[PDB]
């Protein structure tokens, strides 16, 4: 099924936009949660990390890449923390795979 | 040494014990002697990559590897219910492992924000 995510893909609703190419989008979250906290996302309908496939590996660690590079562009020198959810208990809230990225703060121990 | 010498190096190596999930040429997924949850393991490359901020572009595929044996560990430990994976990066990520790791935590319900 489609997602707000999927709508944000297509332009059809606005977002932050940070850094987009052929097969990812980084933006900011509409309700950040550090001083600085956007998304990375394949344009590819993944839709949790569950079901990725093996083919999909390069994909995933594209949107790691361009997540460290993006904190980087951002400003984030002193750190920051990836997070990816899965389901109920990981606390995912968009069923299409999203790479968290946080910083401009300490994070905190556990992670939630 | 291939690892490098930070205590995953030595894990990769077997010089020091380890309760291990999984491994293959590519990486070594071992549970978290400090648990933060009911499951919690560690996926490392077994390429010495000291943080991702350092990551090269042709990482991809290896970082990409790190995930999808950590959805796949998580499958086989009955994490049906689901997880979250955790990169920590510097100083504000509270990083105290200079070698790259992936987090997989589950077994509770996962709390927002993150830490
Ligand atoms: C202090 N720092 C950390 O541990 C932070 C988390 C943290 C603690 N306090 C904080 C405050 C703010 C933000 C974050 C934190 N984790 P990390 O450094 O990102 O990942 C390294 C992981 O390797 C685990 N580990 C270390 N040694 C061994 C070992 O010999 N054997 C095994 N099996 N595991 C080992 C260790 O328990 C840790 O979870
Ligand atoms: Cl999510």
């Amino acid at each position: 099924g489609d997602t707000i995510f999927g709508k944000i893909i297509r332009k059809e609703i606005p977002a932050k936009i940070i850094f987009e190419d052929d097969r990812c989008l980084a933006f900011h979250d509409i309700s950040p949660q550090a001083p600085t906290h956007f998304l990375v996302i394949p344009k590819k309908h993944i839709s949790q990390i569950s079901v990725a496939e093996d083919d999909d590996e390069s994909l995933l660690g594209h949107l790691m890449i361009v997540g460290k590079k993006c904190a980087a562009d951002l400003g984030l020198n002193k750190g920051y923390r990836m997070v990816v959810n899965e389901g109920s208990d990981g606390g995912q809230s968009v069923y299409h795979v999203n790479l968290h990225v946080l910083g401009g703060r300490q994070m905190h121990w556990p992670p939630g």
